[PDB]
């Protein structure tokens, strides 16, 4: 409830929309307190002193920090509803894999397309983000064995984890020229995509992608 | 079984320790494959292909990686056996963030010490460590309660994730010349670094200080 749930946030956040998608599907209602570009908020210097990074997660008045520890903690105290984390050890270790790979490899490459000065740099930039996908299509492929997202009839941990980012892909699409995630590249993906952010826990917390380009533009 | 727990590692890594440590609380027994300096073997690179690293855990021929995600995989497979998470959700946020925290930010300062060129960035580096120290010790009076250890009255997850630094950080004190954890600063964690080392499931796979020493002059 408002009340009892805060999120410390800021809309253009992936790793914030992971909070956010994780609380709908649990139908738990909370307040959204945004950040401001350039400067972190007393409240938040307060509420996650070791990182002052957002996600914060305050549980009756309790911080909890890290988006994917912040996603377990929502499926862990709200047990009775949809389940986020796979049943099985062994999908669950491997849920968790991934998605640390996406944040430790995968995002931070995104950026470096833009960050890239001169030919070399930029082909092996866009070269590198075009292998990941194409190792993404084939780990969606193995784990969702034909059912229509990574955590398979409903959106799993995974699914929250990599779709989190889709809005920033596309804009990295629109500002590198190239087109990564897309029918011909990623079949499987792409039409993950499509049901990824039209899900009803997704569809509004997920920014459009011109909005978040204009965004990109003000960010310094 | 060492029939079906093969665990791909190397006895100086505090990644690798944890993994050990947590299948020796549950009475598993494993076969260990020693990773040689300077090289990664063709096991470790068909076993890992993404990161790379050990530790690596094949259970059933299955590939699991990442140290803390072993560790949870472990606890999930073999949860008959004595718990490595605590149960309660908040509590399991609070010891996966300072396991997450060690990994991130607290080892690699270690490191720093070393790195450093000039008084003022050693002193910074030193300084860091010490503050970092501070925190943990804090932390431990927080967690534990009382208790002999972070996860109670026997080893848990946050024992397991920063007890496996304490020979690196033994190493870390001789080269630096400066002692961080001890009675006069850390009362706390000085009880507790003698209690960790002795416990059965860490006593044998923890190296002794002066080995790992001899090491670290080999690296390099």
């Amino acid at each position: 409830a408002k009340s009892d749930v805060k999120l410390l946030g800021a809309w253009p956040s992936p790793y914030v929309m992971r909070a956010r998608i994780t609380l709908n599907v649990k139908s738990v209602d909370y307040e959204l307190l945004e950040e401001t570009l350039g400067s972190k908020s007393d409240l938040l210097l307060k509420s996650n002193p070791v990182h002052k990074k957002i996600p914060v997660l305050i549980h009756n008045d309790k911080p909890i920090c890290e988006s994917l520890i912040i996603v377990h903690y929502i499926d862990e105290f709200w047990s009775s509803g949809p389940s986020i984390l796979p049943s099985d050890p062994y999908d669950r270790a491997i849920a968790r894999f991934w998605a640390a790979y996406l944040d430790e490899k995968w995002y931070p490459s995104l950026k470096g397309i833009a960050s890239a000065q001169g030919e070399e740099a930029k082909k092996a930039a866009v070269d590198q983000v075009g292998e990941s996908l194409a190792l993404i299509e084939d780990t969606y492929v193995k784990l969702s064995k034909g059912k229509p997202f990574f955590g398979g009839e409903k959106i799993g941990y995974l699914d929250i984890a990599f779709g989190c980012f889709l809005g920033w892909l596309r804009v990295t699409e629109k500002t590198s020229g190239v087109k990564f995630l897309n029918e011909a590249k990623t079949p499987h993906l792409a039409k993950w995509a499509v049901r990824f952010c039209a899900d009803p826990a997704v569809k509004d917390v997920m920014p459009e992608t011109e909005k978040l380009a204009e965004f990109a533009k003000l960010l310094a």
